[PDB]
């Protein structure tokens, strides 16, 4: 029996290609994978990424999805897609389609534990205006939150997820740190220990417990574009600013 998540990558993920080439891939594609045995599957969307790349966006840009529930997620990055819609001449058994390829943010719909991609539910470009605004909450979990792994597993960790954030696009951001732990027990460190924050207002919060973080810090040789980073797991205390209602993190602090 195949599981959801083995299905979106059959209907889904195509990591051996970084792109159709041919205008002949979607004609082929959607044969391979199934798609087209019981009826000509009118449209589809190939992911040209790693699997580990698109499973990592299960813990992005948390979105609404088209059918109303939560669990959804858009791509801090734009991603190699190639969209197939069937022709108007297309007949089956012979499900013909029209290859496009494009880059553009994608959303999907995650479940499971191991937290996993079920679902494609769209893709968006920043150019078509429906990519959205970027909150404060949203950019505290973008810089701050990695809630995908336990910790830091490797000496490269800074280096890619300093880039993958977006935290070295026009510059290297010097220092940031990563969270690993959920995202509901971040939330609820605004709840937790009240403190000063370091610029003297006193709506920062230091969590009761110590947590699972990485440290990044830019090396001294390190120059853009070619940032380099050195990673170091710890388990500390953090400390965030909280704003707004809900209230929740909109600022990383510290850590102690």
């Amino acid at each position: 029996k195949e599981t959801a998540a083995a299905k979106f990558e059959r209907q889904h993920m195509d990591s051996s290609t970084s792109a159709a080439s041919s205008s002949n891939y979607c004609n082929q594609m959607m044969k391979s994978r199934n798609l087209t045995k019981d009826r000509c599957k009118p449209v589809n969307t190939f992911v040209h990424e790693s699997l580990a790349d698109v499973q990592a966006v299960c813990s992005q840009k948390n979105v609404a999805c088209k059918n109303g529930q939560t669990n959804c997620y858009q791509s801090y990055s734009t991603m190699s897609i190639t969209d197939c819609r069937e022709t108007g001449s297309s007949k089956y058994p012979n499900c013909a389609y029209k290859t496009t390829q494009a880059n553009k943010h994608i959303i999907v719909a995650c479940e499971g534990n191991p937290y996993v991609p079920v679902h494609f539910d769209a893709s968006v470009s920043g150019r078509s205006g429906r990519s959205g605004k970027e909150t404060a909450a949203a950019k505290f979990e973008r810089q701050h939150m990695d809630s995908s792994t336990s910790a830091a597993s490797s000496s490269n960790y800074c280096n890619q997820m300093m880039k993958s954030r977006n935290l070295t696009k026009d510059r290297c951001k010097p220092v940031n740190t990563f969270v690993h732990e959920s995202l509901a027990d971040v939330q609820a460190v605004c709840s937790q220990k009240n403190v000063a924050c370091k610029n003297g207002q006193t709506n920062c919060y230091q969590s009761y417990s110590t947590m699972s973080i990485t440290d990044c810090r830019e090396t001294g040789s390190s120059k853009y574009p070619n940032c380099a980073y050195k990673t170091t797991q710890a388990n500390k205390h953090i400390i965030v600013a909280c704003e707004g209602n809900p209230y929740v993190p909109v600022h990383f602090d510290a850590s102690v």
